[PDB]
């Protein structure tokens, strides 16, 4: 959808409404300019027409016809020259009011949308907020506002400056003289139709393509999340095939777009140059007979075809202004919507001396992002001031909910909330919520200091206070041993504080508020005891004499509350002191005794990569040379034409000229269709091949990488599919497409420069030296409008980044009643990009009117120098547009090349990326071949001084002087605290990392001695969060033992062992069953009993378990328990311990502290020894 026009320049001042005025009436004047460059380029010629032929048939003088013709065009030439400079001179005042306006008055009124889109955002309702998506809220805060200014800035200007030639262009064509215009108008409805068939057949082949990759591509990402389980099981050449066998569908289809695009290029550039002999061809007879002269056709069929073409240049324009409406859409709605609950409003009352009766009435209530059931039915309940009320039940109950509504985050539908006699709903907002103090689940600290995070409360306290507040609330202490004490910056980007250190924060910012309500809910959940024994210390220091309600989450809480509702389906089943409930013997009861970037590739490297199809690249050449050689013969055939008509024939000879070289642009025509056909068929697949074959080049090399590779924080596996899918495409920019240019470039410039310089030289070295100062400009344009892209928006990441931290924690701030805080942060900051903006509108005034005033002014520059060399008898009128036009039409050739092909630079970087992708080579090549792989099934392992460090992070040390045996069919289990010690011996014996000291044996042998695939081919992986691949049963367990035979006897044999056959056998599709996102969604306990069946498959000498039982599945733990049983027996086993019962029948234990093997043995002698391990088990008993 989009916005009415005139809705959307509303926030525009009267100023604004000027400014986009008189910046038009500008547009306007620049519009019309270049028909009038073209009116007097018809004229001039005229005026050397008039003479040319004078001087040479007869020889009446020698002196006197001279001085006679020759002063009479040093005298016109005079004009023609004034005439082009006043248009330059007016030109370069009239563009800079262009863009100077129309950029102002566009930042002029962006800068009044930002505040007012906050603040509506920041006015609306809780369960506005419900609804919405709020990841893309945001990024639609800096993104739809920035498509809004594309399309209300310079934008316009342009398009009135385009309908100002598009009919001031068709103006002039024409009053001088109809017949020519009408013969091109009666062909630009084929060339607006030729343009527009086909943008329906480039958008066609382009979404076809993205769903042809989107296969391959699929299973990509799936791989590269999966790694670990790939590497672990070597199919690392088996997704090597599935990626592949998908790979070619988007060749095939790439190639029906590469032919198709570059037939659209030649196509159209024939009806060019078809259109170009039609209109000449058909103007030739027409001042053959003496009806136009010459100087009138040129000046028609430039001005037509400048006018014909506004059109085009002010397609993006539009749909430039019709993106910024669209997006203007979804922004106006949300400053135009009003809530009930008005969080910035000054209307209810604000009474004084709360004593803090609370009273619920018959409160019904439903959110709204789940409207169908209803969530509390007839919920009734009294908070008698002073008292404290914990509420209990079940999770479901509407817990938090009852302390939303407190809040007044939402409005119940049926019954009434009151406090003191007075409905909740009609006092204000902020008075209400200054009077009560939340206390949340998760408290949020913000990216300030900690005096800013306390300040927040309430903005005018004495630093006095806060010392007092920080106290009460039990903070102090562990403020007085920070570094930089209240100065401190807390937050994402500063010092991380614990969990009890954070609460207590959020504790001391309600004391500043020193309500007389409080609200807590969870505010101990997640803590441990220790730091849960701090907190309610402080809480109960906090509401000593204030009425409380407080959602309960440990039993301590509850015991010594006054009054206790024990809530369930919505419906208070009991109410009363905590004896009462206990002899109650209902719901509490029960409860409470349970629970008792920059890499510099060379051109020449890439162009290796496509080598393998030199003879594809050889016609591409030919044909980029002939390509490029046409437009300088072009530049002969308009000149030779119209020599003839300026500088003197016979009317016997002005037929068979002109229809020749009317027809060499046909002849030209047809060249130009064949080469481009051509180039684009040989090029073409020549890129089509060179995606296809470095995707898998790519894909094989990241599978080959060892795991330190994709620990790496900037190899992940979106930033690797990426890079593996439009990364890999984007090379073939800078492989054949770079030679068609540089070809073209070449035999463009190059036969270009050598016929202008023969023809005659003196006009050339002028050009050739005004050429490089245009040239520059167009660049100069290019980076400054992108080096000052850059600037502005570098400025507005810190007023992005306010709001990013008032919306992700949007329920906290409206609580603390900070809305007007964060609004003034974003509108403080905004200062700077506006004050910039005024100043860059100043700027592209001025890029934008020293380019078009030194190519208006040089216009003049070299039409009167070439002027005086025909005065002179030093060259002919023919040779100066031989000349003008085979070096301009030539150097707007390279352009109208150099801005089609892909973006060169972005190519390069993308394709050096590839390169390094593909040559680095691993420090653990699974590809190899080599390895001793004995027939010895012993399988003794054994650890000696293993010193290992994470290359990710190696400044963290974890593993010093490990040294440990595991004898054959025995199992070992490690234990000890949290940490990556134990998990690291895992990933040492499958050889996911080498270790830097020590040695890893196996059977008496090295490992690195040993192949890699051998090696982990029999070591058995069990992760904790099993991965199920996209697939049928069949190839997930295949994915064990690969290139193997395996049929359907060895499948259910292997089932039966992991306990799942029974199970298996009853469902529905019973081996076929689709498992994945798509299919039936396995429970936790079933994945992990899949990951021990595809385990058994391979029938190991060594078990890996690492963290299994990760999941809550009570039944199914068992399950697992047994089925492992099973798996162990009479095998060498390693197992990461984390659950006692585990530890209790393995064979030998280690106790693994900071890299160090405190103690060791059997279970019995653990215990005995007294030690850690003893510390262990009797922490869970009591
Ligand atoms: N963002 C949300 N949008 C809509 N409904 C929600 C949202 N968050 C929670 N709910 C709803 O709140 C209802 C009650 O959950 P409630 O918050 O009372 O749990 P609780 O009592 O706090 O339990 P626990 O303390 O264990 O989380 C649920 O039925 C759920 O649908």
């Amino acid at each position: 959808p989009a916005v009415s026009v005139l809705t959307m320049f509303r926030y525009a001042g009267w100023l604004d409404r000027l400014y986009m005025l008189v910046g038009t009436l500008a547009a306007i004047i620049h519009g019309v300019a270049l028909p009038l460059m073209m009116l007097i380029f018809g004229d001039m010629t005229d005026s050397f027409a008039s003479v040319g032929n004078v001087s040479k048939n007869s020889t009446n003088m020698s002196e006197a016809d001279k001085r006679a013709m020759f002063a009479k065009l040093e005298e016109e030439m005079t004009t023609y020259a004034y005439y082009y400079t006043g248009i330059g001179a007016g030109v370069l005042i009239v563009a800079y009011i262009q863009v100077s306006f129309w950029c102002l008055a566009a930042g002029r009124q962006i800068h009044k949308i930002r505040q007012k889109f906050f603040h509506a955002i920041m006015n609306q309702e809780i369960g506005w907020f419900d609804v919405h998506d709020v990841g893309e809220l945001n990024t639609r805060l800096t993104d739809d506002v920035s498509k809004i200014n594309e399309g209300i800035g310079d934008k316009i200007g342009m398009f009135f400056q385009a309908m100002a030639t598009f009919f001031g262009g068709f103006i002039i064509g024409f009053t001088r003289g109809w017949k020519l215009t009408l013969v091109i108008l009666a062909i630009s409805p084929v060339l607006g139709l030729s343009a527009g068939i086909w943008a329906k057949i480039l958008s066609s082949f382009t979404d076809k393509e993205l769903h042809a990759y989107a296969k391959a591509g699929a299973v990509a990402e799936e791989v590269l999340a999966a790694i670990r389980t790939v590497i672990a099981f070597g199919g690392q050449k088996k997704e090597l095939e599935r990626y592949n066998n998908n790979l070619e569908e988007a060749k095939r289809l790439g190639i029906k777009k590469a032919i198709t695009a570059n037939i659209s290029m030649g196509a159209a550039f024939l009806l060019i140059y078809a259109s170009y002999a039609l209109a000449f061809w058909y103007g030739t007879s027409l001042v053959i007979s003496k009806e136009y002269s010459i100087g009138q056709v040129l000046t028609v069929f430039f001005s037509v075809l400048i006018g014909a073409f506004s059109v085009g240049q002010a397609s993006p324009n539009i749909e430039a202004f019709a993106n910024a409406r669209g997006a203007a859409y979804e922004v106006f709605k949300i400053i135009d919507n009003k809530p009930s609950i008005d969080s910035f409003s000054k209307s209810g009352h604000k009474p004084d001396n709360i004593q803090g009766n609370l009273e619920f009435k018959n409160i019904h209530f439903s959110y709204p992002s789940r409207k169908e059931v209803q969530i509390l039915k007839g919920l009734n309940l009294k908070v008698k001031s002073g008292q404290t009320v914990a509420l209990v039940g079940n999770s479901g109950c509407g817990k938090s909910t009852t302390v939303q509504l407190m809040q007044r985050l939402y409005d119940p539908l049926d019954g009434m909330v009151s406090i003191d006699g007075q409905d909740i709903r009609t006092i204000n907002v902020r008075y209400l919520r200054e009077i009560i103090g939340v206390v949340s689940q998760e408290p949020v600290l913000f990216a300030t200091t900690i005096a800013e995070n306390i300040r927040y409360g309430r903005e005018d306290v004495t630093m006095d206070e806060i010392e007092k507040a920080v106290k009460e609330a039990n903070a102090y202490d562990f403020i007085m041993k920070l570094p930089h004490q209240f100065d401190t910056l807390v937050g994402e980007r500063g010092a991380q504080l614990s969990g009890g250190q954070k609460q207590r924060i959020a504790i001391a910012r309600a004391l500043v508020r020193n309500p007389k309500i409080l609200l807590l809910d969870q505010a101990t959940s997640a803590l441990d005891t220790e730091s849960e024994a701090v907190v309610q210390a402080a809480l109960d220091k906090a509401r000593e004499g204030r009425t409380t309600i407080v959602i309960a989450h440990r039993l301590s809480t509850v015991r010594n509350a006054d009054v206790i509702a024990g809530f369930d389906g919505g419906v208070i089943v009991e109410q009363g002191n905590h004896d009462e409930l206990m002899r109650e013997k209902g719901i509490y009861f029960k409860l409470v005794m349970t629970q008792t970037d920059v890499p510099p590739a060379s051109f020449w490297r890439i162009l290796k990569l496509n080598s393998t199809e030199w003879p594809y690249f050889v016609v591409g050449i030919f044909c980029a040379i002939i390509n490029g050689g046409l437009q300088p013969a072009f530049s002969v055939i308009f000149s030779k034409v119209v020599g003839v008509f300026t500088n003197g024939g016979p009317p016997e000879t002005q037929r068979q000229n002109s229809n020749l070289f009317s027809l060499l642009f046909l002849i030209l025509g047809i060249i130009s269709f064949i080469t481009f056909f051509l180039q684009g068929f040989t090029f073409g697949k020549a890129g089509e091949i060179l995606t296809k074959r470095l995707r898998y080049m790519v894909f094989k090399s990241m599978l080959r990488q060892d795991v330190s590779w994709f620990d790496d924080p900037k190899n992940t596996t979106g930033a690797l599919t990426t890079r593996l899918a439009n990364d890999a495409a984007q090379v073939k920019g800078a492989t054949g497409s770079r030679l068609a240019v540089i070809f073209q470039n070449i035999a463009n410039l190059g036969t270009g420069i050598i016929i202008s310089l023969i023809y005659g030289w003196q006009l050339t070295l002028l050009l050739l030296a005004i050429v490089p100062i245009i040239a520059i400009a167009g660049v100069v344009e290019m980076k400054m409008l992108s080096g000052q892209a850059l600037k502005d928006k570098k400025e507005l990441e810190g007023s992005g980044k306010i709001a990013t931290e008032a919306i992700e924690n949007f329920r906290t701030v409206v609580s603390l009643t900070r809305e007007q805080k964060f609004e003034t942060m974003y509108a403080q900051s905004l200062q700077i990009p506006y004050r910039n903006a005024m100043k860059k509108a100043h700027v592209f005034g001025i890029t934008f009117s020293f380019t078009q005033a030194m190519m208006y002014f040089s216009y003049a520059a070299c039409f009167r120098f070439g002027a005086y060399l025909v005065t002179q008898q030093l060259m002919t009128f023919e040779n100066v547009l031989l000349v003008f036009s085979a070096i301009v039409f030539g150097a707007m050739a390279v352009g109208q090349v150099s801005s089609f092909a892909p973006d060169y630079a972005k190519a390069t970087v993308s394709a050096s990326h590839i390169i390094r992708i593909i040559e680095k080579t691993p420090e653990i090549d699974s590809y190899s071949t080599q390895g001793l792989k004995p027939n010895m099934l012993e399988g003794n392992v054994q650890f000696s001084g293993v010193v290992f460090n994470y290359p990710t992070r190696p400044s963290i040390p974890v593993l010093q002087g490990l040294s440990l045996e595991v004898k054959k069919g025995q199992t070992l289990a490690l234990v000890g605290s949290s940490g990556c010690g134990k998990s690291t011996v895992v990933q040492l014996l499958e050889r996911f990392y080498d270790p830097m000291a020590g040695s890893v044996f196996l059977d008496g042998k090295e490992i690195k001695q040993l192949n890699v695939q051998w090696l982990r081919a029999q070591l058995g992986i069990v992760s904790q969060e099993p991965i199920l691949f996209d697939c049928s049963i069949a190839e997930n367990i295949a994915y064990g033992d690969n290139s193997r035979v395996v049929s359907y006897e060895e499948i259910v044999r292997a089932a039966k062992e992991a306990n799942i056959h029974q199970f298996i056998d009853s469902l529905p599709d019973k081996y076929n069953t689709r498992v994945g996102d798509k299919g039936t969604q396995l429970s936790g306990g079933q994945k992990q009993r899949i990951a021990i069946a595809r385990a058994l498959v391979r029938q190991p000498h060594i078990l890996l378990l690492d963290q299994a039982t990760s999941a809550l599945d009570t039944e199914s733990e068992k399950v697992v328990q047994e089925a492992l049983d099973k798996a162990r027996e009479g095998r060498t086993c390693i197992v990461i311990a984390h659950r006692l019962s585990t530890i209790q029948n393995a064979d030998l234990i280690v106790v693994i502290q900071n890299g160090k093997v405190k103690e060791h043995g059997t279970h019995q002698q653990l215990l005995a020894q007294k030690g850690i391990y003893f510390s262990m088990v009797s922490v869970q008993a009591g």
